């Protein structure tokens, strides 16, 4: 489904082809700092650049997945994760991505990329993934 | 004033480093077709992609110059050229480029890049130049 020019842009962004599509994770610490779901202003600006880079090569569909580590209440973490993905979705909408083409999901603790017994692994698990499907 | 990352985006657009900065020309026949200053819808989308490409690498300041060939009245061609640059500016604003960072100029027939004796040359002169000062 994606053209070579689109793949080249995604690779330049640091995205990697996974079973859900081309995926780029960003730290929650970087995106939100001490906030809950309000983005830090520099992070909003970074996200707008990503959205505009995608839109400039007609990538106009994305899936945004929020994730946490396993510390804390499961239901809270799921709600938090969904609201954090939604904050990223709001930036993509404001940049010009059609709202109907944005899928937003909060996975809470259910899909780790790292081991939850380390600070560093818990850290890597607190993230919002930007996913461009490859179909 | 521009990083390599920014220069690379400009090169990909076809920009060359000229007098006023990094410049590429978009054909008026492509942008406007048979219209006066109304952009063709496909051409609006093309310009939005260009604006977003520049914005994605923090190029948020441009100069837009309208140009005509030597066919018709000097003053009308100047006015036409200014309105055509302004239509492009409106697309750039809608894409998110700050309005205060966009300079719009109509140069009319005054700064040709090709010989106006030829249909091909006249067309090369009917253009909107997109310039990123360095």
């Amino acid at each position: 489904g994606l053209s070579a020019e689109q793949i080249a842009v995604l690779q330049e962004q640091g995205s990697e082809l996974r079973d859900e599509g081309w995926e780029f994770g960003m730290s929650s610490k970087v995106l939100f700092g001490n906030n809950l779901d309000r983005l830090n202003p520099d992070s909003r600006n970074t996200l707008t650049k990503i959205a505009r880079a995608l839109l400039a090569v007609d990538i106009d569909k994305v899936r945004l997945e929020g994730h946490t580590d396993n510390y804390g209440d499961e239901g809270y973490n799921q709600k938090l994760s969904e609201r954090r993905a939604e904050s990223v979705a709001a930036v993509f909408r404001e940049a010009g991505m059609p709202a109907a083409n944005i899928e937003v999901r909060g996975l809470g603790m259910s899909k780790p990329v790292a081991d939850n017994k380390t600070r560093a692994g818990r850290s890597e698990n607190r993230r919002v993934a930007i996913i461009v499907p490859a179909e």
